[PDB]
């Protein structure tokens, strides 16, 4: 399928609360890209401390939020949509790079996810793209998977 | 609009009972029309249902309640934070209220809400809740502002 | 067939968990009639964090959650006995709520009761009315349906 | 008074959630005996881990609530219901001894903690008594604090 | 038995959860006799919020509750080894606690280390005392009796 | 003017709260030159009942978020000093990350210990770089931009 919703991504991702920060898949490409998002609401925990009477999404948060959703492509388009196969492995981040903060997300926000797959060879994938919210690039990074055996 | 920083001017509410994130449309006397976002990451939703996030039926009607509170506060004293800091909301009675679709993380829920009546700090308001444009929820409900 | 349940019988009749499980203890239970339970109000709740400063009240919304729960455990037992293995997989949604009053604010020290009548039951659909009390006094009316349903 | 409610409590005792375990006060003679209680709900967060499938209110949480009804009877004791001299105060609680519980707390008690003034010397301040479940003991225990100033 | 369990090994041994789980690693260990271990003091922990607001200090009661965590984990290695399938069906029971003396404040940034020898065992009943320990310094003294027993 | 702050100075400087103030000890500082700190790991922290349940490890954007407020702090102090009152009105901004990378696994029990040297600082912008360390050994790296703005 190309659109997943929180039950499907519960199933792959090994992430749970208050660390899954993706919401819904609206569009993958085997091999290709993904577009998926993430609801900002002020109803966060996270909103208490960052910061008091000025509530703003870390930005760290967001490229964490584009890390899952390019593990979800990865492990996707090699696999598809398999739970059991999902239990048995582990994408983890080597590297990060070229990361730009270009506007503030807020409560009301609507964080959506844009990911490519630069390159990828055997286990190692490498992906990039934008963080958007209303069209407009919010923020922007690359980074690097490897996918493992869990255990 | 009025964003989260105004609501919280506002509105007595925060963390985690405060369920409007923003303000589209605002009519002194007439209606409101405001959303709040539903994402995972919320913390109702570890109890609500495990491993089958449902947002709270009751939640959805206090975000209502809220965004009447607000069309409230406004209307009769206009953007004032400082009149505003000294109130507290109550609410007096809720009927009628029937929930069609079940509201889950990714949905933006929002809320219209017109005034039915009003005197003083006595104010009754009715309307919907909304996902993509339609109905997943109705209620009437009757809220008290005080010191 | 018992009428009375504690916290670790109500946990496997339920399916709501921490922080949305609003139901203590069972005092009484009549299938397919009645039920008395309660759910002590204390500081030590995160949802006092927000309502609201310096000025804890139980919301009121939470009440009326926490007589559906009343009711949604009423109707499984009067459905299918005790029994958590056929209960896990079950959930529970709101269809309507009516009637609702409320008239005396609950705070944290309080022991709210919930006194819930079944008003008719149809399988699964089950609309239940009551108070919610606190020393004997009615702080809350609520009329409520709700429906039982397997997890798909 | 003899009654204070949670609003009075708050504004005496400097201790906020998810550590204020005093939710009213009962009984209150000034310089003899306390009596208050906090309620036992499902609907806190200790239950989550202690235990999983096993809620029982943690046995050194019954001693902090009781702890924290001896400082509010010596703190009223000493300058009355007074908030302002309230922040410019500390109950340093130096020892305890002979603990013993006899019954665990569970969601659904009405945790009732019973202090009485064993010895008044100074700053120095020991306590001593009970927390009851619907009159029956189910923890006992002394208890030893010093009056300060806060900085 | 090893020597050195890390936080998987502790889950798998003690019933306890976030956030009442406070022993994060075991230093030392040596069967019916004593254990060193230590809980790391962040101020990302939920407990300052109250603990108190611009003025974090772990509390004196939780020092003695990790020392008794230490002390349960030492009673069942010692009496069934590193069996996680035995361990999940228990809980630890606080049954006294005695000359407990606070000396030091405990705050964010500090390394709490427990020192717990038995004073004496039988069968699930333990009775243990020493230390808690900052940078060499004890700041909290405690002894203490625990029963294993059956979630039954 | 001072080399070591403790999380009483930490929170009169940097405007980050619960549950996102990451650093618990300033040991070094150098105005516009390095600051070395840490932040304890302990598994009673919110963060690991999501990442991961039954295997507990820090976040590495935490990580690289630590290092930011670190650097923040560096910026910030080196410019005022322990000022307080102007801290207040100031805030610093992440502008860009760069050449982040993650070698080991941060767990509970590990003294997270963050290393950041000022790489080039003219005015309000500042870009520094540096690693996290856990027992002396590098287990992450990273470089950031920021820019110390009005907070209001
Ligand atoms: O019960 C009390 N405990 N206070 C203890 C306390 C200990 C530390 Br050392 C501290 O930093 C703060 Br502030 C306290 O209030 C209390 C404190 C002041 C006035 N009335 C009651
Ligand atoms: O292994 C890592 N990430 N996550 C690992 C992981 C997650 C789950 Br859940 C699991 O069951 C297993 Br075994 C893992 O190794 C990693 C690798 C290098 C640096 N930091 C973190
Ligand atoms: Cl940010
Ligand atoms: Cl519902
Ligand atoms: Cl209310
Ligand atoms: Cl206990
Ligand atoms: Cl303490
Ligand atoms: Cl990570």
């Amino acid at each position: 399928q190309s659109q997943f919703f929180i039950e499907h991504i519960l199933q792959i991702l090994p992430h749970r609360y208050p660390m899954l920060l993706v919401d819904r898949i609206t569009e993958l490409q085997a091999n290709q890209k993904i577009v998926a998002y993430k609801n900002i609401t002020f109803n966060e925990d996270v909103f208490n401390g960052h910061f008091p009477n000025k509530p703003i999404f870390p930005g760290v948060l967001i490229v964490e939020g584009m890390a899952q959703s390019g593990g979800f492509l990865a492990f996707t388009s090699l696999w598809g949509f398999d739970p059991e196969i999902a239990k048995t492995k582990i994408v983890y981040f080597m590297t990060i790079d070229k990361v730009k903060f270009r506007i503030p997300v807020t409560p009301g926000d609507r964080l959506e996810y844009h990911l490519e797959v630069l390159k990828h060879k055997g286990m190692i994938w490498q992906v990039g793209g934008t963080a958007q919210v209303d069209g407009k690039v919010v923020a922007e990074a690359e980074l690097k998977a490897m996918i493992a055996e869990r255990e």
